[PDB]
């Protein structure tokens, strides 16, 4: 029975890769994180494979569908998942076949590129988006993407390019949470759209995972200073967490699973430089638990015909 | 005859005990700076044990109204005064007893960090917070209350832990003044506010006073950058002012007590780093003859009884 | 017949003066650059004095004109040309005459910090800028005057003075930048307002040319992260440029030049320095064709009395 894939359905491979490349991470210090790595990198790339599969399908059979979430100035940003995941997928099979990886990598990067520069461009014509339009699910196309691109690029050697899509990253990200937060504050944001507060975890950790990987893992101040506010933004969120879930538990929460890779991936590099290894320990761990929370919870969903549409 | 204690009024103890470090900053440069430091740091002693006990009774006897102010997305921000002065209070004990100053310290940084993560993230839940709501008072606990847990861990060896703080203020910072700048520009703050506009001058000079004092005192490309645009904002205010005292002079404006004596703390490093010495020897005067002024405006208040409530 | 210059004409001795500075910085590798860089720069500075004596008669005979645009909280920002423009020919005229360019850089210094201090800060009083009057503008005063008094002064000498005006122009930029672009996405910018987005090409390109200028020419971590999103910005210019010149191609795209200048002159750093040297040749010819093309259009216009007003 065809169906038109929910596009947000791509944070699952998401938060997966992002997860293997953290374990990834930590081979040179316990080389047993290499089978949780390869297992997971596979996992997340099945499934990558599966989704890219099903929304060709989308394209084909159901593009008005495709085209009005392009055309939303709030459901478009979930575009922005497929090139980041094809990115991360890259970087994972970039331990087996680097030719491969190398394509994958480019694909995303013009990809995410081309996308936000159609797009987000196309906001500052003014008159479609709407104060109620400013959602945390912009982050993708604005910020996520480029951080993506920033931290493939550099592992296959492009650390200068690579610092360009970091700057574009971080700086569009300082550039559009003074709003949303401000937005948040000021309207309640309805509980359909509440699981991606999950998203807001992710600017800090993203940026510092890639920063990290393009400057050979050198813990800084500017990392520490990224990772204190991570953990601020952490907290909040834990505190927000009854009500983000007010109306259930559902799949949405996948949102959370970028985030937590990231304090995961970034974890490792602190503990590789021996700064605050305690909490690193604990952030490693933490997301690890919340991320097999997310399986065990999507496994039994679909132990039950509770997960496509 | 009882009264409930103005939360406001811990801005006295602050400012006078952040100025009393400043001057514990200058000890090794002018020996004679110790007795000043030192009499500073017990007045402001003196003043926070007095109204910590102040506060302690309207707790116990006027609870409703410590409820109504923390339910306030307004008026919840002078409570994390009360951590503030805390640690600054802890900071200046270090000189004499580093167990109680330790002790205040952390009572501080763990008393903020919960009182944030209760009420800065509750406000994302939307319909309480207004436009309205975008007050200069929302820097206290989002942005005062890190920089001075990361200045305080920093005297206790805490280097790292120091710049977690130290990010999560100094990004907070920067995501919260574009859309208060723009609030004051479409809205008239009304006058009973105005005096606040003093925590204006805070965030560059507080920022810069606590980089430098993790970084051990090295001014570097940043803490010129902070220095620039803290400047900035001293000028606007200065131009502000007869704005800001348009219905008079009174007791508020020990609002700008904070950022005055940051200067000045920050000013004694540029002056030991052989940097701008100049505009150090200015910063520091200025910041002390107009701390002596809102001293003298304040014994002047007190002498006619229009201090308390 | 005599009629009152309007004041945004200044923007193209600006831009032709920021070329020549491109093309100066260019003379240490390939000596031709040096006969490109005094050409422009005579050009601009005999423009800029048309332009001043023009200006100087609009405040004899037509100054309530004058006081008019001083009071608009939008078309004051425009008046911060005529400093910046000083600055800029006191930079150029620095090749042949260091006093006379010290008494331009200093006139132009002082005067934007003076016409900052009493304007944009007057907004903070709120209740005259509207949400309207959110353009791109606003960077003139706040911004790219801090920034090119930051690089003019560091032409002095003074560069740890340089580097406070720089801070005061990057956090002021990123403090607007936010409440700007959120603007332009809910309300579409007039037709006879858009060719100022243009100037939204500035800041990142302005920020690190004078940055490049003080540090030596050194091509570091930040200097890579803003041309980064400096390019991102470009991007997405260039995709809105059908919406920008709806309306018909104008003189108004002379807002563009700043940025293009700018981006010419960082990229001689850039190439320098051996970063991205493929991607600062074609920065450097993109940016000289377009301003090329102003030129054009430019003298086109005249050689029709469709010029002035
Ligand atoms: C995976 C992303 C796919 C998004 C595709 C939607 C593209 C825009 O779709 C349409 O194309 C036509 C022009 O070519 C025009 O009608 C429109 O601007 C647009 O509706
Ligand atoms: C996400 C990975 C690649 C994205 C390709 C997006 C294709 C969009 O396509 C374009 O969308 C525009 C709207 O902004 C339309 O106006 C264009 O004419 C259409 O070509
Ligand atoms: C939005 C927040 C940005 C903060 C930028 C932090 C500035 C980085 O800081 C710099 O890091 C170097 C590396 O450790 C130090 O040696 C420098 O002295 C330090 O200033
Ligand atoms: C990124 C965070 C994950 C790293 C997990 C490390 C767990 C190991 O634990 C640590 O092992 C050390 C030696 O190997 C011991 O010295 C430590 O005491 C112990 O805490
Ligand atoms: C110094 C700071 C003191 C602030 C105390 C106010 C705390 C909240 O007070 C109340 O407590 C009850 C739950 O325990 C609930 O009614 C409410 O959420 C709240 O009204
Ligand atoms: C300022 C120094 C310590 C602060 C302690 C704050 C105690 C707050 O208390 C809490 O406030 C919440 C509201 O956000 C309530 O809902 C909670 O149930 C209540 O426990
Ligand atoms: C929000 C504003 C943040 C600006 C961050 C400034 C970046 C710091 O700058 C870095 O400082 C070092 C120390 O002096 C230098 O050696 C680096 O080369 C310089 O880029
Ligand atoms: C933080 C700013 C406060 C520092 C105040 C310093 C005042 C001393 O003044 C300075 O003393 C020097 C030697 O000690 C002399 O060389 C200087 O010429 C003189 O200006
Ligand atoms: C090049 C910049 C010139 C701007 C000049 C306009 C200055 C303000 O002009 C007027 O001056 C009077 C006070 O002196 C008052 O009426 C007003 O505040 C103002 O209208
Ligand atoms: C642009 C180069 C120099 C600028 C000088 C600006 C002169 C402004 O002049 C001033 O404007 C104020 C308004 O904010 C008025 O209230 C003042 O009384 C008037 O002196
Ligand atoms: C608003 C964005 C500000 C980003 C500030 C970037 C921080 C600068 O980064 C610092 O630059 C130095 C010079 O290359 C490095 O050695 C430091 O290790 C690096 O962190
Ligand atoms: C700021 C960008 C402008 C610099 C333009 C440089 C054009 C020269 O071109 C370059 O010349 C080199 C030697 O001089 C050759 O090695 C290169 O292969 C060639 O690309």
């Amino acid at each position: 029975k065809p169906f038109p894939l929910p596009t947000g359905y791509f944070g699952i491979p998401l938060g997966l890769a992002a997860l293997s490349l953290a374990w990834f991470h930590l081979e040179n210090l316990f080389p047993a994180a290499r089978m949780v790595s390869d297992v997971l990198g596979i996992v997340a790339s099945a499934v990558w494979i599966l989704f890219i599969l099903m929304y060709a399908y989308k394209l084909r059979y159901y593009f008005e569908e495709v085209r009005a979430e392009y055309h939303s100035p709030v459901r478009f940003s979930f575009i922005a998942l497929i090139p980041i995941t094809t990115m991360l997928v890259g970087d994972i099979l970039y331990r087996w076949n680097p030719l491969i990886a190398e394509v994958l990598i480019w694909i995303g990067t013009i990809g995410q590129l081309l996308f936000s520069t159609l797009r987000v461009s196309e906001l500052w014509q003014g008159g479609v988006f709407e104060q109620k339009s400013t959602h945390p699910s912009f982050y993708l196309p604005a910020v996520a993407a480029n951080f993506t691109s920033a931290s493939s690029l550099a592992l296959l050697g492009y650390h200068d390019l690579g610092y360009l899509f970091f700057g574009a990253g971080m700086i569009a990200w300082i550039i559009f949470e003074p709003v949303l937060l401000q937005h948040l504050r000021i309207s309640s944001l309805e509980p359909q759209f509440r699981a991606t507060m999950g998203i807001v975890l992710a600017p800090a950790f993203v940026c510092v995972s890639a920063y990290l990987s393009i400057n050979h893992g050198e813990v800084d101040t500017l990392a520490k200073i990224l990772w204190g506010y991570g953990f601020l933004q952490l907290f909040f969120l834990l505190r927000l967490f009854p009500w983000i879930v007010e109306k259930g538990l559902n799949i949405g929460l996948w949102a959370f699973s970028f985030g937590l890779a990231s304090m995961a991936n970034s974890a490792t590099a602190f503990y590789h430089g021996n700064v605050l290894q305690g909490v690193s320990i604990f952030a490693f761990v933490f997301s690890n638990v919340m991320i097999g929370l997310l399986v065990l919870m999507t496994i039994y969903k679909l132990t039950k015909g509770q997960f496509f549409l």
